[PDB]
């Protein structure tokens, strides 16, 4: 009689809306390096490729509830360095002022695909940290085999729409013409700004920022 996918499915849309995720940049970045043109397949990859992931570390998860007792705080050090890093390939400047002439690639596309997906998997978001922290400790007393697959799915259905909409989308992407571009660099420029202001805004009113995004037009329509 409970529907625990109605939570997920919530939770899914509040990460659509969360400056912190938003589908629509990996997905921009996807589309730019050409790849095959197959969302179906992208997507039940990735959908693998997280589930696997989520289940294989959410086992060690039970045992890593005692390790909460202590301090771990070193490891949201380690996701600002990575988000610095990423801003300055993201500027298009290269460390090393010396690149020569004749070199090799090929199949030079298929490698920003396959570096955006160890991307989300080694990036993890601080945003989302003390929320996923949050649910180690009701697994720890319990668990939850099928809101984690709530969740997935959760996220499988507008993926879904998504993927068929793009279809037609994607002859307009085209036939739009160079407006597409400002989007590109739109979205990467807020991406550095709000990784750069939550790395040295900590906890502060950043953290509260966060329910400025939030439309209240979700909130209102709780029950409870």
């Amino acid at each position: 009689m409970s529907l625990s996918l109605t939570a997920a499915f919530l939770a899914g849309v509040l990460s659509f809306l969360s400056p912190c995720v938003l589908p629509l940049v990996p997905t921009y970045l996807f589309y730019l390096g050409g790849a095959r043109g197959r969302p179906l397949f992208n997507a039940l990859f990735f959908i693998l490729g997280f589930g696997a992931v989520f289940f294989l570390l959410g086992l060690p998860f039970t045992l890593l509830g005692g390790l909460l007792f202590e301090h771990r705080q070193t490891l949201a050090r380690v996701g600002g360095v990575v988000l610095v890093l990423f801003g300055l390939y993201m500027l298009g400047l290269r460390p090393r002022w010396g690149v020569s002439l004749r070199y090799e690639g090929e199949t030079s596309r298929p490698l920003g695909a396959f570096l955006l997906g160890a991307t989300l998997a080694l990036g993890w978001t601080p945003c989302i940290g003390p929320i996923l922290g949050a649910i180690l400790t009701l697994t720890a007393v319990g668990g939850g085999v099928g809101f984690l697959l709530a969740y997935i799915l959760g996220l499988a259905v507008p993926f879904f729409v998504v993927a068929l909409f793009a279809d037609r989308i994607k002859g307009w992407l085209r036939r739009a013409g160079r407006i597409s571009h400002y989007v590109e660099v739109l979205a990467g420029v807020v991406l550095v700004l709000v990784g750069v202001l939550l790395f040295t805004g900590t906890f502060t009113a950043l953290n509260t920022f966060f329910l400025r995004i939030t439309p209240e037009w979700l909130q209102r329509y709780l029950p409870s």
